[PDB]
């Protein structure tokens, strides 16, 4: 296969260190599919960079087929078919991912500009940095000449905590469960919808059967992890949100399960009265880069409240960038 | 069934970079589960919980389950292979660790176990481990010369021009230290002789070998910390070919016991050109040792005799 040209920006971070090695050893596209390294920093951080380059080919990777790094987003981005947007300035302890918004909005301006002038027509663009929703919005927006669909923010880290917890509370292995579901916003009014989800066949929400565990703990050890493991770790995720970042772009490109469905932050349509236009987390399907909203969906009275709270805060979002004169 | 694994040191930095790997598949592949058990100092454990955390949060669906603590004989209960990544960041700080888990590893693990030293002084603490487990066979011991091996491939794909995978026989030879010899001489590029293909002595002397050598110092010098994530994958690979084999066209560095090969003084474990079947090496035979060769192996064989002399005088072995 001709090697997949593969951006990652803030590649000398703490998500690109664990990342770029994932990459490079086969996690994205399996152990045939060689892959081409394109790597973007800000200047001062591209001694540091070249560092890592090193490291890259001091693995003696076979499906490294090369590696170019750079500070230029035009360059970097030239002909890439997947773009992981990651780097941005992260949050620290006390901070709401939305305090960031200002700060790192016109990275996105700039970067969905430059995606659009030279990325290959085949490009599929994840946001991991944050406000990740708004970020991805923004760069949606200022790149017209590639398809909305194209774009999507990252909650699959969020996803994949849901499953975890789920997956501890019942007894069960993480492999008997299917179609997790995160809705709106990756941040604290996220909302993890047991009420869909299945445990080997069963549903999720009648066998673990406690309304008051799913509201009292379950959602908010979900939605409040990421200021969980700043506390324990003294810094932001990074191995775990590099895992959930190949996982995502994994089952974008190369399909999900028949049986199964995961989450991703995506354009709406309007779809279960969810404002269009913004980027938010549906249940998709994916095949051939292609994602698909999950159709017939039942929303019950509890999770419509939910879901509404995280839209409503995507919506203030929105407005507070497009005031800043970050869109379009 | 989950294969048992320990990893010392767990919340340091190879480890950071090695756990998520093992735990997605790269250390025996998509259909084999592992279960994770790390070992941390006292005053680590709580960052520890923090990186279990994060390996709960990846949904790993080979990750059968996490078991930590600050005590070996625990960690160690019936592992299949341990990787001994935490040291000391000299001889001596790190004889007591590594007397302690061969010590612990002798009584507990299972009776398939490898053990896998990543370690630095590498080399030493391996002997050090492998004299106190005398109930384990000692090739089950070795120390990570890979880092060096794919650092050797690593400058010699850059000067040829050629893939990594046409890069085969590589050998390092002796210790993981400055005295290490990266042996061009019997590595092939797509079929063809090394050494022919670069035709450059002194490029070999001058360049090759301490660039090789000192590789670890301008990773530091370049991005301010130490090189975690190539010692890990470096941690993987040696690993994985233990258990799984290596391809039947190639070999690769491992440090391991010897019995007097290529002139290499019994018992110390020192690096050699391997091939793995069913678990165990087999030093590769009927190589020539040049004159220039022989040179620098035997530099490096006297510092590893250095090394359990001292090791011998402090009472560790
Ligand atoms: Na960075
Ligand atoms: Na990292
Ligand atoms: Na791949
Ligand atoms: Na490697
Ligand atoms: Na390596
Ligand atoms: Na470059
Ligand atoms: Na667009
Ligand atoms: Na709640
Ligand atoms: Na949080
Ligand atoms: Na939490
Ligand atoms: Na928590
Ligand atoms: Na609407
Ligand atoms: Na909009
Ligand atoms: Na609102
Ligand atoms: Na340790
Ligand atoms: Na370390
Ligand atoms: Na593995
Ligand atoms: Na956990
Ligand atoms: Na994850
Ligand atoms: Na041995
Ligand atoms: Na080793
Ligand atoms: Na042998």
């Amino acid at each position: 296969a001709s090697p997949l040209k593969v951006a990652v920006t803030g590649a000398a971070g703490q998500i690109g260190y664990s990342l770029l090695f994932r990459l490079a050893s086969g996690s994205l596209l399996g152990p045939d599919r060689p892959i081409e390294l394109r790597l973007l920093e800000i200047e001062p951080a591209l001694q540091a960079l070249e560092g890592v380059v090193m490291e890259l080919d001091d693995c003696a990777f076979p499906l490294l087929s090369g590696v170019e790094i750079g500070s230029d987003p035009q360059k970097i981005f030239d002909g890439v078919s997947l773009a992981l947007l990651v780097g941005a300035r992260p949050r620290g302890a006390g901070m709401e991912r939305s305090d960031l918004l200002e700060a790192n909005g016109a990275i996105f301006t700039a970067q969905g500009k430059a995606l659009n002038a030279v990325a290959a027509d085949d490009v599929r663009v994840g946001v991991t940095g944050n406000p990740a929703n708004t970020n991805a919005l923004i760069a949606m927006t200022n790149a017209p000449d590639i398809p909305r669909e194209r774009f999507s923010a990252l909650t699959r880290l969020d996803h994949n905590r849901a499953i975890s917890q789920l997956a501890a509370k019942t007894g069960a292995a993480v492999t008997d469960i299917k179609k997790m579901t995160i809705w709106g916003n990756h941040s604290a009014t996220q909302y993890p919808d047991l009420f869909h989800a299945e445990v080997a066949g069963k549903n999720a929400a009648e066998v673990v059967n406690d309304q008051a565990w799913i509201e009292d703990e379950f959602i908010p050890t979900v939605a409040k992890r990421g200021a969980a493991i700043i506390d324990a770790r003294g810094a932001s995720s990074a191995a775990s949100a590099a895992s959930a970042t190949i996982d995502a772009a994994r089952d974008w490109l190369l399909g999900t399960p028949a049986d199964d469905w995961v989450s991703m932050a995506v354009v709406s349509d309007g779809s279960y009265g969810v404002p269009e236009g913004l980027i938010s987390s549906f249940p998709v399907t994916t095949k051939g880069g292609n994602w698909t909203i999950v159709s017939g969906l039942e929303i019950d009275e509890f999770s419509r409240g939910r879901i509404d709270k995280s839209t409503a805060e995507l919506a203030d979002e929105r407005s507070a960038v497009t005031e800043l004169g970050l869109i379009a």
